């Protein structure tokens, strides 16, 4: 089930946005593909790219800088949103940090949240089933990688779901957001005052209590003013040691948070994962 | 005189948003310049980008895809507003066609666009002006292009100012505006009911009254749904016979008029003009 909202031919393929009415999260959801070239001859492996806290499928869209070498390595791309919307969806309205633009990439077992906070089963299940269903891409071949909260959701996706992904990355994930300012207080929301459930929505804590996956590949700007309190990678170096996580861990100087740093690092990710897709 | 609103790391170059109070226009004014690493060790040449209808700064600045190559290539990227902004400034609120965002680099003459609408003179003179004075660019070095109403700006621009400019290229331009449906009412409001006046804004008449320059590189879409309407680049292939004046126009299959279009083509524009900057 799915409307076409635009296609567009970019780089010999076709960038699309799409919506559909979501189960999992009550909600009409929107989200964009873009199918490469090879799509026409071959399905294609694809990669789910998660977005950071307030934005849309636009955001990375419009300012990524992903079709070129998407074209170039035959990757479907796949950009959801990083919410249920609509009138019915409770948020926090003067908090950017918390709600609508802000699902974490979990399952919300507190009210008001649980109805449509199932950003965990959406992008593990309910969207992956739609995209098989609806476009050329080869479901045997899948990798996840995001931005910040979508780092956080790429990677604890991964590490929970080893065997579904071929490859992961990031760039400036919230590593530890059981302890971080701005995700702390939406975790307790979402998931209550007992931070033991928390541990399955922590990539720290989910390394800690023996989950696994092959490797990642993180970038990270040292101007980037959400580091030291927000973002803490050197947490995850720290899960990680004495375990056999492989961990290519970049520092940028002078880059920040924003697409400027995302788009310039942007191939290097496409090309790790393609490598990995196989 | 000048106010930073943003500065980003991209390529290992910097984009910037810049403000200033803008005489030509009498609006606080908005645009962006990118300083590829190249002017770390030298002063570099200059291309500006002119926008088309209903754009800020923004949308190619976010969505044009010239940074990498413009990095690599050692090119500054100018990218102006597209018209007099300011809660004051006369419009046709709902005609996208007309008024704010829709300057068409032209000096209007006729009351009430005549306060405001000075994009020529500023294009020209004042942001050229603020550009050399603030930023390690070569001035004797400078090349335009732009999308639309602003490959109809870049072009007329270069015509009437061939020594100023060594390239000029353009995504989708308006080659007639004398003669198409969106750019035929503008011109009346702005110049007035003579068309005498519209002569020295339409490429195609420029061209019949003895402008010249070079040579033009000229990307259109086949899918883009103003072709036949607003664009009509056949029109100025026409003009340019028995001249002097040298034009490359593709034309692409299935390419439509947005910046997935303009994006894909960017590389090969950045070239033509680095080329000719020498
Ligand atoms: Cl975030
Ligand atoms: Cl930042
Ligand atoms: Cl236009
Ligand atoms: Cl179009
Ligand atoms: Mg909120
Ligand atoms: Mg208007």
């Amino acid at each position: 089930g799915m409307n076409i909202i635009s296609q567009n031919t970019a780089f010999g393929g076709m960038q699309g946005v799409f919506s559909h009415q979501s189960e999992t999260l009550k909600s009409e959801m929107t989200f964009a593909v873009y199918v490469p070239p090879k799509a026409i001859h071959e399905p294609c492996p694809v990669v789910w790219y998660l977005s950071g806290l307030t934005c849309t499928h636009a955001n990375v869209m419009e300012k990524g800088e992903y079709r070129r070498m998407a074209s170039e390595l035959g990757l479907v791309v796949v950009c959801p949103d990083t919410s249920p919307r609509g009138n019915d969806v409770p948020d926090e309205l003067t908090n950017w940090q918390m709600g609508k633009g802000a699902g974490f990439y979990l399952d919300a077992t507190e009210e008001p949240w649980s109805e449509h906070y199932q950003m965990y089963s959406y992008v593990t299940e309910e969207l992956p089933a739609l995209i098989g269903q609806h476009f050329r891409a080869d479901m045997s071949r899948q990798s996840i990688f995001g931005h910040s909260m979508g780092g956080h959701g790429a990677m604890t996706i991964a590490l929970k779901n080893p065997e579904r992904f071929k490859s992961c990355s990031a760039f400036a994930p919230i590593v530890a957001p059981s302890s971080a300012d701005w995700s702390e207080p939406a975790l307790e929301k979402y998931l209550g005052a007992d931070r033991a459930a928390w541990r399955r929505y922590d990539a720290c804590s989910l390394v800690e209590d023996g989950a696994r996956f092959p490797e990642f590949l993180i970038d990270q700007g040292k101007a980037d003013s959400f580091l030291e309190k927000g973002l803490r990678p050197w947490l995850f170096e720290e899960a990680i040691k004495g375990t056999d996580i492989g961990l290519t861990l970049r520092m940028h100087d002078r880059y920040d948070h924003s697409y400027y740093f995302i788009s310039t690092f942007m191939d290097d990710h496409l090309k790790w994962h393609a490598e990995r897709l196989g």
